[PDB]
């Protein structure tokens, strides 16, 4: 109502029910909006984000909507800490989900997770919207087991320099192509590279990429033209798809539309 833009939620409409996590960028809670609608609420740690820039971008993000993309419902901007209100994903972070061996996943389930992410990324690519930090840690799983992409574009607003360039301890070296590591060349094709690493994470049940190497060793490995190798659960055709994302020449990597077609082919064949 009065006093709130279309991107703004009145925090008085929130009922906080459970804490989900705490970390460097804040606390995340599960709650309800207007008593009925499940939401996740991220409380942004003071000093961690370029908040005015994020708020302007939130207005853009409100217009992104796809069934495999975590939905932004709004932001609470009038007080501190500010809140980001989104779709609630009851089964939590994809990385944690993959690592729970009890699930005893079939490879068909793993391929479906890859397809969910690929559909979201094809949508983002169609909107010329780069994710910039695609990885299993940035995906979520709902109570039906559907994977959705989260945190899209958020890295642009992080103030901590450990996160923000290639040298930093928190930069996603293991999800980055050579041109990012060598000269900070971000593009659609750096999201493609990261997607291949994400497929590897899925088929490896959440292992760390290049688990025996440091970040510095990883950068050297990949810049020498060497790669991850085939997870045991990936068929030859699945491995071909993820490996295609890692061409040294960015322009020789597929688009998300092509990847989606290839994933659907494998689903039909296997
Ligand atoms: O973490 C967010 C979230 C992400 C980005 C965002 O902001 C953005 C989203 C998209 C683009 C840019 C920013 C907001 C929010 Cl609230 C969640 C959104 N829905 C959720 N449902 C369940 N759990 C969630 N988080 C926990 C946190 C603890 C973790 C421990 O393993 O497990 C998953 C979330």
């Amino acid at each position: 109502g009065l006093g709130y833009g279309s991107w703004e939620i009145d925090p008085k409409d929130l009922t906080f029910l459970k804490e989900l996590g705490t970390g460097q960028f804040g606390v995340v809670k599960y709650g309800k909006w207007r008593g009925q609608y499940d939401v996740a609420i991220k409380m942004i740690k003071e000093g961690s984000m370029s908040e005015d820039e994020f708020i302007e971008e939130a207005k853009v993000m409100m217009n992104l909507s796809h069934e495999k993309l975590v939905q932004l419902y709004g932001v609470c901007t009038k007080q501190r800490p500010i809140f980001i209100i989104t779709e609630y994903m009851a089964n939590g972070c994809l990385l944690n989900y993959l690592r729970e061996m009890r699930h005893r996943f079939q490879t068909q389930q793993l391929l479906e997770m890859c397809k969910d992410v690929c559909e979201a990324m094809e949508y983002l690519e169609s909107k010329q919207f780069l994710h910039r930090d695609l990885a299993a840690r940035n995906c979520l799983v709902n109570d039906q087991g559907v994977v959705k992409v989260s945190d899209f574009g958020l890295s642009r607003y992080v103030l901590d320099d450990e996160y923000t360039s290639s040298v930093g301890s928190k930069f996603p070296v293991r999800w980055s192509p050579p041109e990012v590591l060598m000269y900070s060349k971000f593009s659609s094709k750096s999201d493609i590279w990261a997607f291949g690493v994400l497929m590897w994470e899925i088929y490896s049940l959440g292992k760390m990429p290049y688990e025996r190497f440091t970040n510095s060793e990883t950068a050297e490995h990949i810049a020498q033209g060497l790669r991850l190798y085939r997870p045991h659960l990936a068929s030859e055709k699945v491995y071909t798809i993820m490996y295609s994302c890692w061409h040294e020449k960015a322009d020789e990597r597929p688009t998300f539309k092509i990847l989606l077609s290839n994933i659907l082919d494998v689903m039909d064949e296997e």
